[PDB]
């Protein structure tokens, strides 16, 4: 049982769940994806507490159980300041390892660019430094889909008929192929998905679904800045990840000494497709960089 509480950061109440000890060797801040999902689907990383890794989960502004600020603050830059503020008034000056998943990865990168001096290492899983490049790669994945689903996406997607039954069918197919290659999805993942739909962050910042980024972050691209990251960096990406290894690669080319690990038979949520392998890899990376 981890410690759960509300923390008032930039004027709002942000929910966080801290799982630590025994014999804590390091702390790990985690940034769920979306934008607009929740920490819930990242819960499998809890397996690293028995490896001496203290894991910190938290719902970003307007996500899960956290309240949302003024819509004018629905940006990655604010997410960065929120993140630092949380780290500060929870761990103080202590340096920590930051892990970001998907959008969380993007956020982690934006964070590192400005506050890498507060970190000992950075982990990006299915992350990205450029939304446009991510869009491009996803369109390719959509083209590789069977004509039926590929046509329903362009057909109903161009008219904004995201509620269409044929479209939703194409979405599920794509997800079972690039989001989670499993038939029996865990409650944690499903809860993050439900949170995305029920709140307003995903809709505004991201868009309708995973591969339809019509949100306010559609032009975001810090590929040029991420080259300043001078800390141990681990980059993981699923073989069939919706955020392709091509996107992962671009981040790998930018961060010197960074490592890239492409999980076989895995897609986006590699923490559930290969839970042990994923946690083992992160555990080893963290433990060899104290
Ligand atoms: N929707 C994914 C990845 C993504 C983010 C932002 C734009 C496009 C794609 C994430 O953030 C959820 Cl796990």
């Amino acid at each position: 049982e981890c410690i759960e509480n509300y923390a008032k950061v930039n004027g709002i109440y942000i929910y966080y769940k801290l799982c630590k000890a025994p014999e804590e060797k390091a702390k790990l801040m985690t940034m769920h994806g979306g934008p607009g999902m929740s920490h819930d689907y990242l819960l499998s990383l809890r397996d690293m507490t028995k490896e001496g890794i203290t894991v910190l989960f938290y719902d970003q502004f307007g996500c899960g159980r956290s309240e949302e600020p003024d819509q004018s603050k629905f940006t990655i830059d604010y997410g960065v300041e929120e993140a630092e503020a949380l780290r500060s008034k929870l761990f103080g000056n202590e340096k920590v390892f930051l892990m970001g998943s998907a959008y969380g990865g993007a956020l982690a990168l934006a964070y590192a660019v400005k506050y890498q001096d507060h970190l000992k290492g950075l982990i990006v899983s299915g992350g990205l430094s450029s939304v446009p490049l991510t869009v491009k790669e996803m369109n390719r994945l959509i083209d590789e889909l069977p004509a039926k689903y590929r046509d329903a996406i362009k057909k109903y997607g161009s008219s904004g008929s995201y509620e269409n039954p044929e479209y939703q069918e194409a979405v599920n197919y794509f997800y079972h192929q690039h989001l989670l290659r499993s038939e029996d999805w865990p409650p944690e993942v499903l809860k993050s998905l439900e949170y995305a739909e029920r709140r307003n962050v995903y809709r505004i910042m991201n868009g309708p679904n995973e591969f339809t980024i019509t949100g306010t972050i559609k032009d975001w691209d810090i590929t040029d800045k991420i080259s300043a990251i001078k800390i141990p960096t681990l980059i993981t990406v699923g073989e069939y990840d919706e955020v392709t290894p091509n996107v992962a690669r671009v981040i790998h080319e930018k961060i010197a000494g960074s490592e890239l690990h492409v999980f076989r038979d895995c897609s986006h949520l590699t923490m559930w497709e290969d839970r042990e392998g994923y946690n083992k890899l992160l555990s080893d990376f963290i433990l060899k960089h104290l």
